[PDB]
């Protein structure tokens, strides 16, 4: 009955796996964003040690689909902004309140809110085919899922500003360097490499893990929120205004055009 | 009319160029300082979308002029140590109010404030000639720019610590790792791909600019204003009493 | 001293570690008053800085489990409230230390021996060196406020690693994590060092010392209160139904095969 992620439990562990149909290339839509909110909720409440998250296909997240949004946009402007801002809002916040691991293997591009989240989860293992960037200047919003305060945490400003203002794509290697990643793997072997450190996770004491994790998330939690919070306010300013979608329009006039 | 810097306001944003006059090698004297921030404050009151800051000549800035600063010292520490203190705190504080993206370009060395001043701007582009120096205590001053905390924040208390207690010298390279500059450019192509870049930037939405700007710099910005408060009251304290220019060395 | 040589000379104390009642310069609590003693000494007199160093081809490989086991097969509930104890104060001495710490680590630094490097001002480190905090692993909780200190020098992604999973890292790798400030090759490490302490010895101590208190002072509450909530957490797991099921486990390991 899910459409767009595929959920598998075993093992002591939840593994959810992106897999969009209702948009194209593991696009996040209010629809996608609703089915990841239900599937951590069960796991948050259930046996499930950690949570692995990873894609089906060869992008690990594209972000928002833009294209389903300015459809939306146009049958009622002020309504869906509010609507797509909230949606992410509350996307977001799941990630913040999640008290388990967030274990994440990135295998494609995460682009936009398929990157800007990553921050929130716990580890991330990624492979030389997976690129990273954050292209909100290009598509006209400002940023989203708490970047604005996690990517100067984990990269610092200058690193941090070149992501969010100037669309810089970086490979998985300058990922790692920027604090995105966690550890890069041969393509090859990536598979292996990320179950058997899920397995030996999974064999922890899992009152430690959530302890552990509980110690470094709660000096943060609250600045998150607020983040989270400051970030939709703007976003709902630049959707409800009538320029709101240009750059996104003349970006996609470039890649027709290309 | 600016004696000691350069500026163009064209395409788009305000381009600042460093090329002082009353001191050597780019170095800050309250005069250039002074110039620096009033060409701030127009930039900050027109349609300029952003500012491009670099430099002419081999250095990109050698921070304070300690020879200037060392003339005026002993013809009146009280009124000349009160005042180069406070014309750092104005000069730091510029940057860490200004609304507007500020994009730096580093083509030689930069020392001191010269460095210290670059984690208070936003994206900072530099090629291999660039090179990254703290040298406050063989100086025999205390940090500045913000430095003691935004260093740390960037680096880690590790690298920070060997930066501001050490001296340690960092290539491009180094800085990059250590988070002080975005992106390393070859020198050949240095000037063109800064260009390809703010020209991006400056075809943006200028509200979407200053919003995201905004958005990242307001956690910090209280934060920066009571470090640069500290540390100005360190040097007070430093440069107002007798043995405080023992360090200063040749 | 019984387990550690102090040497004061040339502007600075040197601190060696050199454990005769432990494996591999691991910390008990003897050890530990050792170097809080010596570091008491090195705050009231003329020195300027302290330089920690290790003897043998260990750093430290952290908390002594075996002196640990050993006393909590006498009487757990006690024991393992004087240790969360000994862990605080220790960590503590470092929070509050007004001098700066420099250190040469010339080989593993593990568990506590690896925590406590983010509290010291500069850390040099031998091309030799490598670093790990396996608490996870041991059904620990992590110690010497690396639950904020981690996600602040590597950011989070990368500290989670680190502290849930148990990743090793080279010298050179933990230079990139923001835990070491400069590695130096085997061959010339030693002379590295000490050209380096000679000139910071020829400082003046006051600037020194103002320097410190104006990069730690942002910091030194928030590092108080994560050591508070790491040992009270370290109380709680010792003190649970499953809290001793994987310390055992250290006796049939190697310190390269935490």
């Amino acid at each position: 009955r899910y459409r767009d992620i595929v959920v598998r439990k075993q093992d002591g562990f939840t593994h959810i796996l992106l897999s969009t149909k209702s948009s194209e290339n593991n696009s996040l839509n209010p629809e996608v964003m609703r089915e990841v909110q239900s599937a951590l909720s069960t796991a948050a409440a259930d046996d499930s040690k950690l949570v692995l998250l990873s894609a089906v296909g060869s992008v690990f997240c594209c972000g928002l689909d833009f294209i389903y949004f300015i459809r939306r946009l146009t049958d009622d402007r002020k309504r869906e902004s509010t609507k797509m801002a909230e949606a992410i809002r509350n996307f977001v916040n799941t990630f913040i309140q999640f008290k388990k691991p967030i274990i994440v293997a990135v295998n494609g591009p995460a682009i936009g809110l398929g990157a800007s989240i990553l921050p929130l989860c716990d580890v991330v293992w990624a492979n030389e085919k997976a690129w990273f960037q954050t292209p909100y200047t290009t598509f006209g919003q400002s940023p989203d899922g708490c970047s604005t305060v996690m990517f100067p945490k984990i990269m610092g400003g200058a690193s941090a500003n070149e992501m969010l203002l100037s669309g810089r794509k970086l490979t998985a290697q300058e990922a790692c360097g920027k604090g995105l990643v966690s550890q890069v793997f041969w393509p090859g072997t990536f598979t292996q490499e990320v179950m058997v450190r899920i397995k030996e996770l999974a064999s922890c004491n899992p009152v430690v893990l959530e302890e552990s994790k509980a110690l470094v998330r709660c000096n943060m939690k609250m600045e998150l929120e607020q983040a989270n919070e400051r970030e939709c306010e703007v976003l709902k300013k630049i959707w409800g205004s009538a320029q709101g979608m240009d750059s996104m329009l003349k970006y996609l006039q470039r890649k027709i055009d290309e």
